[PDB]
């Protein structure tokens, strides 16, 4: 039963001594066991070595408590490296990959006592909102196994979706944390520019800064309290990535006021995702809020300049380099749907899109001085079944494409975001993630409590 | 006499009642008159906007200073918005171009009571060292009128040099701070990573992201503490910039390692350069620092990434769309150099170029953890003659581009700098500012006192 539970509850046994961490540890492990095999999330794990880690601090510590996160079981996107496990982008052809040290942002969650259970499932090149692999199948959604459990964090979010574990790791270049956070029915927070460094000492590929400002790491959990914990745990200054900044948490802004996206974007939106709008919309008021709808300007061309330059990169580069290492719905997704919008050969396509870019960012950075947050859907429609983006061609990808228009303008824009286990999510400045963080408690204050699903066919 | 001096200087003569503001002005705007003729430096002036401005203050204040820049007269780059000054890019097409508002630099300086005399002078498009524009011709050092003025803040620097002004506003893409501060014998400060906003509210062209992270503003002057007076000014988040933070300055580094760059990025560098650069680590050795030279790998692909990412930019946008615009040197100046390194019309080319910057710039930023000051020339030559990059050609621009090495790899990896008036600069890690300016301050002790120009 502490699978069903919050990094603060499950601490709370473990300081009256009513469970141990290696209690805690098998409880989440025998779940694993009794229900990995539906969703197929944890695709790799350090069962031995985790329950070494747990017993270790119960023989040294016993009932109290050490770093914030003691006690904790996580999970960790195969992305992310977690030194002793494989970091394989979903290809077999990277099953030999195994990491001697921790990514900063997976230090930093051990060195405060978080206890590692895995790997998480993942897309091939974590380009995907589906999470399937090569190497490891597809994740499927704890909630309803016939669903997707979205992507490119798809695991992570099963998992906590599941009880497998209290807290995740994603990454969101595209949406990978927000998607699958929504459609597991958890919470997902996309952290902003500078906050959480990116640094893998044991060498990565390097990427292009374009792509780079477009991405950011952070964590999915059942409660905001626990989204918090991991987001300050992990924040910090480390220069060995550019993008990452000494600067503090900046304090909750007093009285933000919120704009609501709804069709500015473009986007195609099932009633019932307009439904959810509509019911956050008042809980916000309620909270005592001022939240305002048809304010923005018309701002479709945010995800499509996304999917140029994102597309352009994918078809010219990525492509080129990786097509037959990488499964062929992953190929066919990125021909079908970036397809549309890729800009082709020409530099100064290329070139115009990056200028179109910085037009719009300054466009919605002035308006965000009156709006501070906005307030829109995540995806156009509820998870999916497992096969909606399989090769299903350019029309049906424009389609797809059209449905998740509120969810990469955020990318583009380099925008803090808090998805909601609803589908509904909170978008911030730079630098302000301990406001969307209040505002979400608005959310949290009135929704009924996240439960965990029982995996069932 | 106030001419010579230093803000704080003439801020003393305000307070002693030795001069009004109000005099301060006429001095400057009458030195302005006498030499403007040979420097062409000051393009356009606000002569009774600012006089109108000294007397006001003179009445209300009298001999009590107001803010920080009270009675200090500034010069500030055509680029940069003066509410009533124009915004010409050097291009006659733009001579209406009037700006009803201070860009959010600009409001600082002027917020802090400083006098703006005018907007100064800059090449078309501001793509260029030398600041030789359609709309008002060759900026001309005032050290040595036969020569260059550097650009592309070339103006500003001139200005300053010749006493027509205390402190300038530049901006620096590819040295253009640092290359005419240093030809024109002064000081200039490129500022880093999110310290300065730019922020235009007049309606300016957006530009590549690319562009903008190698780009950074800051102040031209005669003395590092009117160096930093004007960086603390114009430092502050506005967040119509989103490459600006509220991160505040942070304090000197204790003994930072001074790491030596003389041949390590592929420059050719004249006898007197490299004697300039001996000078000045014999010279940080004396207060204290520890120099080290032979430290550096080799970067000789530092500048030529910066020049591969500009010049594809140039060539394959900027060009098609204002090659009739500008005049031919600087058509010719962009074909001629930067044709020798763009990267042709293949997306891929371009993209893998943005991987190599980021893998230079993880390099770096990992040995300026050891050596926190890189130590190095500006140009490999000081100031050369007017038409040193006219009509050229494609050798001799790559001849040029290999004197300038040691300038546009600061840019590429969005480092903070500090140009001295001796051609040696002092680069430092994003958000280490105030290290820098203290290495400046440790030059400063040692090296003759900077003295104006009169330009003859
Ligand atoms: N990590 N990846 C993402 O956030 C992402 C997800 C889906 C995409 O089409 C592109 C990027
Ligand atoms: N602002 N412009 C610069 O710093 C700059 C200077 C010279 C160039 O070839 C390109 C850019």
């Amino acid at each position: 039963e502490t699978t069903r539970l919050t990094a603060t509850e499950i601490r709370a046994r473990i300081s009256e001594g009513a469970a141990s961490r290696e209690e805690v540890v098998h409880e989440h492990l025998d779940r694993i066991d009794e229900f990995n095999a539906l969703t197929n999330s944890f695709v790799e794990l350090r069962a031995d070595q985790v329950l070494e880690e747990a017993r270790a601090a119960d023989r040294e510590f016993g009932s109290t408590l050490g770093g914030p996160l003691d006690g904790v079981p996580l999970s960790i996107k195969d992305s992310y490296s977690v030194a002793g496990l494989h970091r394989t982008d979903g290809l077999p052809v990277n099953a030999d990959v195994l990491d001697a040290q921790d990514d900063v942002a997976t230090a930093r969650l051990r060195a405060a006592g978080g206890l590692v259970l895995g790997h998480a499932g993942i897309p091939d090149l974590c380009i995907r909102w589906n999470s399937v692999s090569g190497l490891y199948g597809a994740v499927r959604n704890p909630r309803d196994l016939s669903r997707t459990a979205g992507g490119s964090s798809g695991g992570d979010a099963a998992n906590v979706a599941a009880g497998f574990a209290t807290i995740g790791l994603g990454g969101d270049l595209g949406g990978s944390i927000r998607v699958p956070a929504s459609w597991c029915g958890v919470y997902g927070f996309r952290t902003g520019p500078g906050r959480i460094p990116d640094v893998n000492p044991n060498g990565g590929r390097s990427r292009n800064v374009v792509m780079e400002l477009m991405a950011q790491i952070g964590p999915i959990a059942r409660s905001i309290d626990d989204i918090e914990l991991a987001f300050r745990i992990m924040t910090g200054v480390d220069r060995r990535d550019t993008m990452s900044s000494p600067l503090g948490l900046i304090e909750p802004i007093e009285a933000p006021r919120v704009a609501v996206l709804r069709h500015e974007t473009g986007a195609v939106l099932d009633s019932s995702v307009e439904e959810q709008l509509d019911a956050t919309i008042e809980m916000l008021r309620a909270e005592g809020y001022v939240v305002e709808e048809n304010v923005l300007p018309d701002l479709h061309r945010a995800p499509e300049v996304w999917a140029e330059i994102v597309g352009t990169e994918l078809i010219h580069r990525v492509l080129p380099e990786v097509a037959e290492l990488v499964i062929a719905s992953e190929r066919m997704h990125i021909v079908d749907m970036f397809g549309a919008y890729e800009l082709g050969a020409d530099v100064g396509a290329y070139l115009t899109a990056l200028e179109e870019r910085s037009s719009i960012q300054m466009t919605v950075a002035a308006l965000m001085e009156r709006y501070q947050l906005i307030l829109a859907p995540v995806a156009g429609m509820p998870a999916p079944p497992l096969d909606f983006d399989d090769h299903i061609g350019r029309e049906a990808s424009i389609a797809l494409f059209d449905q998740m228009r509120c969810v990469p303008w955020v990318n583009l824009l380099g925008l803090p975001s808090l998805a909601l286990p609803n589908g509904i999510q909170l978008v911030g400045r730079k630098h302000d993630e301990l406001t969307i963080l209040a505002a979400g408690r608005a959310y949290e204050r009135r929704a009924p409590r996240v439960e965990i699903a029982t995996p069932a066919i």
